[PDB]
């Protein structure tokens, strides 16, 4: 059959990979949502237009780079591509927008001719690391500028100072008053501004600098939906973002970033606190060893998992689309095996930010998705979930696993839940189920961010509340079936779960039925 | 309490090392009881002591007594069940089985007689032969005997305690050696194993007795040695178009059966193992095969299985069981059987309601010792992918209950089946079913957890009033009866229009 | 198709009950021992040859009844049975002899007598009863329940508790003499021990009995109480602690640790705690010594209808296939065999639904939890057996031979409930014995003196297993066997495992 | 805690995976081979001594470049290194050789130069022998003349691995009339796919026959059959190979959608598979790779036999000293699906960074060897394989079982021709499986099983068998601890026969390393 039935359908795990077909073909519906990053390749607002199209759902503005003003406009420019669309408002996607914060990164300076200089740092030369502002522009084979002032005290002797993601290194041969003395370790050419790393070495600076307050009060004032809090370490650095986005920005969702060892070990307490977690492979992978990365990642991703909240896998998904419009086997393998994991969302960067090809990269994260989806082992899975989750007295919880088990005994096509802040439509989602889980809401921003959750498809209602309110409830119900219907998610003879609740308001789910779409 | 904890486990080994002797069993008592009605169980007054102590099924076995005879028992049964009718929020409807007579083969005519081991014995068919029986010559009602057992087969007399052996077809009789000597009564009952036997598959007196259950309104048939399917076939024509409405139980009682039962139990309502002859039939070592494959079958095809005969026979004479008969009730519950029985403990023995409370008792504490957790995995994985809404909605409501360990599972029902198919999935939650169907209240105890309801009051002007006064009437009997408590979580289940097949919708809700 | 193989492969619990099926026969290797008790019934040289062919493993001395020269005359009896065979080697079958210790039993006094309910009757005819434990009236209280034959006399002591205590019969009944008193409920007082089940104990060291059925067992120190009085001689003599009340079952843990195995006693038991419950103790019991690799025996009323007539009811044939299934090393005649008229014929019954019941084992999944409990190990015997009962699964081996010299060889692989017969080699006449307490051990006893070099002398007592093993139709001319031994003389030193294809 | 045993041991697959511990260092030895490419990157004795000592365990000769002088100075380079190292007999690491086809390959023309086909330009595909050599921006010239009658209006054409992609607009006398969908800088001789296609070139050439018979000639001991589409390839491999080359290991290349889809009848005449992702990738869509990658390391662990994933795996350390994230993610993902090898192309062959390449494949398996859920795999194994009457087999899962319960450091075999390792290895065991063999070639051969650590052993046989047996045993031992696999006071199992000559392994036994 499609959609890998017959490898659904398998005795053991073995003998479901030995039914997988490449002939059988998957369901329209995609529910690992696609995060870009937007940049110079992605501003425009035709490009996003396209980009909407290819399946983009969130839109990532990384406030490491550019002022106020040009995320203000790329804000600008989002959100015209997107309502372009919501003149047919049966196949509106909505589309969220995530703050990416700078956090607590160091940097290179500018070089020799700042444009766009280069410099090799021989393996084997003497390079000093300077804090002083004289050599603030200073950058040649021997000198390197960062600016973290307190460099000169978190770095002992034989520390080792990562710069360009790593591929270049440095150890600390002596202290003095102008700088670290280093021996490259290894070798590279290196560019004006380029990041540094310094795992292990005790870094001092504040989790939420004060150009991150600033960062953050403008997502609020602009109204971003979410905010992936960089180089998270522990249970004070989400709190810290909380206070920082206060009583006005209460309904905005906080992924933290695990970036490093500490963020790793101290999981637990930051996962508590958070609304989700991206696996930050790119600093993760200079922080610890490189061959480690995927253990980091399928653990964070199995105890979200488990949790029931959103994880976000990241960073050089597709790299070679940068400047090839062709991944390679290790690119499309990586981005199955991050759905296969379990993840919500996988993410692109510099591959819609500057590269060539931002909205082939879109496309071919949205085709590996929906094959890696049919080729989960749901069998297994949702009996592990089902025994891993603790028992409930929360009508919206029980009324969830009901609709779920409900979807796998006939093959619905889907789940329709109606939903004020998302949170049913989560609930179902942490199930994974198979059929598609359609939410719909009246809040713009809850249809934004329930694009975390995988399998979540929102729908925006907004025609005006009719005089009685059970009427109103049919009527959103009738909205997503004819919704899906356009969509390719629903056909007439399938059967939906369709879940509500007793009393406007949210948190009053209780109510499944069975409907066949006629 | 409830042996959770054994529920709880990894493993089924886990889970037998954490049985718990000193966990009692909160939940009610989902196995439903049988009883034989005799002559130690037809007084209205006793039979009142049967219903408290737990009996569901009151069964009348047609293979003795005049129609008149039957008709006094259904009207003293139907008396002592609606003594409760004035308290509608804690009557139990009582359903009313007939079983059938069969093929029965017996002998000829207190008094007595020996037949010594190693006799030489002759059976004979002759009329005048009928009345002197002697130590060396058995007449029996069969005349077709004659030709059905060839040299080197057995014929078993009297519960297959006396055993014979032919040696040759002879001209007036058939020459048998005895292999097993007993004292032999009057009439007792013939059994011939390995034998193709010609009796027809309804006899004549068997179509009297089922037109008078017609008649008289029983709910269920226990159809007698049931062999293919078209035995089921010529109840059904007996029953007629009117009794269209009665369900069907075969009894599996011989080796054909057995083999044949894939097709049996496709046609029926449900199936009995019928251990008495079956135990005659086949060797007494396999009866516990069929026993565990047929209630297996029934599990997977959600279809009541019953099992029957010589549960707790001590408690004939003696006021409390062997352990034999403690362990077979229990593992019979273990098994899945959707009904235990009880013949000679209360048609005539010394201890009626004691053995009905032995039951009552046993069952409780099975049904706790269930691996639920294997269970409802392995019968939801077994079962077939469903587009029928009324199926879909029970699955969905069994795992929401066991999300919440829900007290109960509420159910609108008009012919039992929506009743039914929350039962085939064991929820370890109370099904409560509610319906205005007096027949389809007594006929879902044959399935396991379901406890019926029945509603009397008329239909009130708005049809979604209707519906929620049921759901509350289903919630007042269940506080009354101990089954629910101010907080618990109940699941509801009903449908979007009246009429029975419509079954589609499941809500959560909290008691008061 | 046998052996109920499509039941054994199936990938579902539900879909091996379901393939069950009658017309599949069993081997002829029936793995759960029998026990029997003998008694007036069972006492006759002639009688007990035809219980050993019957398949009688385990002999049972009832020293609740009897004397001891009455007793030594059972012991030779049986050995006569037994040693009648010993002129065949090859199909010489080893019969234990266990001692059942009459423990801290209350009885009546001594014809028969009617005690009508609501009577006043006194523990001190019609209203007196006599019991031969003097603390009673000491330790039932007013309001306390006491039980008599069986559980079903009741009695509850009137306000009066003076110069014996005055009851109302609350459950009447017809009381025979000497029949047992039961006193749940209230704590107890009565030694541990006694002088009669020491000098009993010490009765049976001096005739050589293997395996003591230790009564009452409610603690670890009744069980050491039992091994002191049994003596410096008395090491060697296995000790089964039969529970039989509330407080052996709640403290089974440790009595298990500290005992070579389980008797579940639901005669007593049965009175002890509701009866509805033992079925919830005889499969906790049997689950928790399935664990621990150690025998548990199910015992009493199994066949009870089997002492007059020569049929057993539905419910008894059920009953013992359960106990099989449930995973019961041995099971028990008491009555059936010590006074009944049907006493080969109610362990020929034993016998037939064993090996049926044997065959319907889900063995796929009790292996697979068998293997996940049992912890790691560094021991060669038990690596040693775990490899080769998983050998012995994968090419369906007719069986697994082992050299063991005090069993535990054997023990351990029996602990995996191989679906192989395990045919144990030993020169030691009472491990030969005392093996038959583990399910699926078939002892062999090798008669030989030992030959000049160890290797040959192992060779031997392997082929002393494999021509044993086809004149009794365990093995045959295509089967494939699993060959367990050591690598140097004396106990163990099991360490080799060994594939071999039976010429 | 060590080698994730916290997450071994969890009772489901989701809380193994909450329980993957980066700080858990792995210690068993390394167990998925790694096969490295040979090219100008990798042929001088000083790289491969470096390249051997990192972790390369077979050497592949791709026969789809380069001379057969030029093969057999390669052959001899490897072979230099590999017998450096013998004369320390305890440590000597066999290397296998492994010749990789050409096959039916189907290349551009001769245009040093290079030639920009520009986005969106017409270009005209030639098969005139008279335009073999005047290529251009606007024409290409195939050594296939079927390809104007196999390629339809509209179908596509794949040059330069995928990189560059031509839509055929038209077909007419000259040839194929098409436009650049994707354009690059096109080399001369550039490989050519053509998807959806009917290519009838045979699956044996002459100079792959050629190719196969300088290989027996040579010793290899491993062939990668480059584009089987049937089983009827395998044979005509194997045919060419000879009565001398009865011993050479058929590992079957998948390429296309037809090896796949023939799959089965495919693998039961072969050795092995390779997962051929390159050309796979072109030939079927790229978002299907994974799953055929998926479901042929599943059959071939389910038959037992070797299985390589290959391609690309570190595809940016051609140039880059570090791999990307998604380069270690597939690694170690192949390692989880249960490959038996992983190879190295451009990253050894061509690359700045051949060694650093070995390295980082040897750090990411160790880690992911470490984080298979061997729990679920063992036991679907085990119901999984079918009841057997083979008394080699039977030991081997008997020892697999015992291993597991002592938590044995390693299982020592004794075999002739590989199969008891084999047998071993197809259960997965988490301890070693020590090889102890007198063959040379089988020492080489059994690196494709994953798990297996051949010792070539050199004595002569002594004259009483038994004791020729229990050095034997006691040189996997002495070989062990020297390696690091074995310490005083573990246990190891052994597995040995009751005969000389392969096929009578039937003896397990448990001993204390002292
Ligand atoms: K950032």
């Amino acid at each position: 059959q499609q959609q890998q039935l017959p490898a659904a359908m398998a005795d053991t795990f073995l003998e479901h990979l030995c039914l997988l077909d490449i002939d059988s073909e998957p369901v329209a519906a995609r529910s690992t949502s696609i995060i870009a990053t937007i940049g110079p390749a992605s501003r425009s607002v035709e490009r996003l237009k396209e980009m909407i199209k290819a399946g983009m759902n969130i839109a990532r503005l990384n406030f490491s780079h550019g002022s106020h003003e040009y995320h203000a406009e790329s804000i600008a420019n989002v959100r015209e591509a997107v309502e372009s669309f919501a003149g047919s408002p049966l196949s509106y996607r909505p589309v969220a927008i995530a703050l990416d914060t700078k956090g607590p990164e160091i940097r290179t300076g500018i070089l020799q001719g700042g444009p766009e200089s280069e410099v090799e740092l021989v393996k084997g030369s003497q390079v000093l690391v300077t804090v002083d502002p004289a050599f603030r522009t200073r950058g040649n084979a021997n000198t390197v500028w960062v600016d973290y002032p307190n460099i000169v005290r978190v770095v002992p002797v034989g520390g080792r100072i990562y710069i360009d993601d790593g591929l270049i290194s440095l150890v600390v041969q002596k202290i003095g008053p102008e700088g670290l003395v280093t021996q490259v370790e290894n070798g590279g050419v290196l560019g004006s501004r380029k990041g540094v790393n310094l795992p292990g070495a005790q870094v001092d600076l504040p989790g939420l600098s004060e150009q991150d307050v600033r960062d953050l009060r403008f997502g609020v004032e602009h109204g971003v939906d979410i905010v992936f809090a960089s180089f998270v370490r522990k249970a004070s650095d989400v709190a810290a973002v909380r206070a920082a986005l206060g009583p006005e920005g209460h309904g905005i969702k906080i992924i933290s970033k695990i970036e490093n060892h500490e963020g790793v070990k101290r999981f637990d307490e930051i996962l508590e606190v958070s609304d989700g977690i991206m696996v930050a492979r790119g600093d993760l992978g200079i922080e610890i060893p490189a061959e480690k990365v995927f253990l980091a990642q399928k653990m964070m991703i199995g105890r979200c998992n488990l949790a029931g909240k959103p994880v976000v896998c990241a960073t050089q998904m597709l790299e070679s689309m940068i400047t090839k419009p062709r991944p390679t086997r290790a690119e499309t393998s990586d981005v199955a095996n991050a759905v296969l994991d379990g993840a919500d969302c996988i993410m692109l960067s510099g591959e819609t930010a500057k590269g060539n090809f931002p909205v082939e990269a879109v496309k071919m994260q949205h085709a590996i998705a929906r094959e890696a989806e049919a080729a989960v082992y749901h069998r297994q899975l949702f009996e592990e979930l089902r025994r891993a989750a603790p028992l409930s007295r929360d009508p919206t919880e029980v009324t969830a696993i009901g609709a779920v088990e409900a979807a796998f005994k006939c093959c619905a096509a889907a789940i329709i839940v109606l939903t004020t802040t998302g949170r049913s439509a989560q609930l179902l989602s942490r199930y994974r189920p198979r059929a598609a889980v359609i939410a719909v809401t009246r809040s713009a921003q809850a249809a934004r961010q329930v694009h975390l959750c995988r399998g979540v498809f929102p729908l925006l209602y907004r025609e005006p509340p009719e005089a009685i309110w059970a009427d109103d409830v049919d009527r959103r119900v009738q909205f997503g079936i004819e919704s899906g219907k356009l969509r390719g998610f629903l056909r007439v003879g399938d059967l939906v779960i369709v879940v509500t609740g007793w009393r406007p308001g949210s948190g009053y789910t209780n109510i499944m039925r069975v409907l066949s779409i006629s």
